């Protein structure tokens, strides 16, 4: 992989492994958002990084995902080679945002986009803030100034407000919990392993459809000695959902969704 | 990758991902396990395989994994390139071995090794059996004749018999679960799911303190999509320790095997 000759957005290509796909021997969501956060860490990496900037290791602040939003046109098959190409933006105080394209990198077609929102936090405390003017200008000068967006459109699906959902589910999954392959280097639980959570609530029935579109709010951690509980309720030719993880005790929320499906 | 140029073996590399790597920032041995999976698979289809042979897909015959034996000299870190070679050789009308060798691409040296026995196995019954000579004879011309030997060694870890572990188990991971990302493209549990499922039942203070360096694990059964998995641990001791995966219900065994670890 590399940055573009302007310096402001990264590419990098990658052939889908025998292990990465479905029954469709196309790769899953899970592969996909594994490869949007393998493109992301490559290109913090070639700017300079290792994304917590000089003066967030200093405060012990970091950046945590907000919200994740994934819309797949065509899944890459076994043996495709997939070019994915990001960037970031500032989003002023209120934090950063990544944005992701996905091409097919023999017919050159766009065949799915992504976006996430990003807030600083402290390590520690977990405590959430706004981005002072500091951090702001250590980063600025990786992003395009201009507004780039994977999903300009008005009413675009990646800015909608989530519902939470009511008891009683239609579907569930309980007693999820992550084994050591779902933490990440710093011992949490990766993101991408709460979307596999999501989906284990959708029904198999469900074989005749491929999803769309998916769009995750991310409210708490499940920790390495939690246990989750995955829910869903059909709310709609497509078919749409309302997700909801809750820890499997106390009930309390962990992330809510929606998902999109489409006949094939 | 490609194949090499007597066309008996294949090699092919690999760039370390971050989502591939523990808390050491070295891959996992789920990781060297998935790119041994990948490389196997990719030599198959350099071959001509679609690694059923056209006499196998007519009697709905499959080649199922017995054992597995891995030993890590030195994990690959976030980043690195490691090359990894492989081959398959006959063992009579017992089956085939696949073995592998791993290596620094930098360096060129060993950084690891792996075996493994495989069976035919009827897809629909589920019936062992030997193979004919037809079947051989389909597969020898892409095997080295002479024996080549990932472990050419007398006495070696890679053929020792493993026993059962008897209740008390010191240590258990109890109510294990796959969920869709831990399944083959077929439906069926990844072989390399079932390693995630014996480390499980591993202490923390062992992972932390310590480097996996051999692990040797039998295939009995297979645990199926609404099955339920018991991993259990007695240390046998460098500490050794011996597994047992087991249904969670009537206590069926699905997997017995053995680690080694060294102090870090
Ligand atoms: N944005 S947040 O609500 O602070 C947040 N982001 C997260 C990502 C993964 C797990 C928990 C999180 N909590
Ligand atoms: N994204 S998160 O799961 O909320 C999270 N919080 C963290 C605190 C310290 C180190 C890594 C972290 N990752
Ligand atoms: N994957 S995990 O839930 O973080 C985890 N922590 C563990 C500690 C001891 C034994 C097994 C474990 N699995
Ligand atoms: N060799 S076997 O005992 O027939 C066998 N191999 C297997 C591999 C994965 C899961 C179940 C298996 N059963
Ligand atoms: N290796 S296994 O998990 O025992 C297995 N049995 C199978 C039967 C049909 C298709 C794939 C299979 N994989
Ligand atoms: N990953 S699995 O255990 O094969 C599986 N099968 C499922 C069927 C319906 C809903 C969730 C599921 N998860």
């Amino acid at each position: 992989g590399s940055l573009t000759e302007d310096g402001l957005s990264y590419k990098e290509k990658f052939v889908v492994r025998s292990y990465e796909v479905g029954s469709n021997k196309t790769a899953t969501v899970e592969t996909i958002a594994n490869l949007l956060q393998e493109v992301g860490c490559n290109h913090a990496q070639s700017v300079g990084f290792s994304a917590t900037t000089t003066t967030m290791r200093k405060l012990h602040l970091i950046w945590v995902t907000a919200r994740m939003h994934i819309e797949i046109y065509k899944y890459p098959a076994w043996g495709d080679v997939v070019e994915i190409e990001t960037w970031c933006q500032s989003e002023g105080r209120i934090g950063t945002r990544r944005d992701w394209i996905l091409k097919d990198s023999v017919t050159g077609e766009v065949t799915g986009r992504a976006t996430s929102k990003w807030v600083m936090m402290n390590q520690d405390t977990r405590r959430l803030q706004k981005v002072s003017d500091d951090v702001r200008d250590e980063y600025l000068v990786f992003c395009p100034q201009e507004p780039r967006l994977a999903f300009p459109e008005e009413n675009n699906r990646s800015l909608k407000k989530i519902p939470k959902l009511e008891d009683p589910a239609q579907y569930s999954m309980i007693g999820l919990k992550p084994r050591r392959a779902d933490l990440d280097m710093n011992q949490h639980v990766n993101n991408v392993t709460y979307i596999g959570w999501v989906l284990e609530s959708i029904p198999q029935e469900i074989d005749t459809h491929e999803l769309q579109v998916i769009t995750l709010d991310y409210r708490r951690e499940c920790q390495q000695d939690d246990v989750v509980d995955s829910l869903t309720t059909t709310t709609s030719n497509d078919s749409q959902f309302l997700h909801l993880l809750r820890l499997s005790g106390d009930g309390q929320e962990i992330n809510r969704g929606t998902t999109l499906w489409r006949k094939k």
